[PDB]
């Protein structure tokens, strides 16, 4: 999980 990342963010964008």
């Amino acid at each position: 999980d990342e963010v964008d």
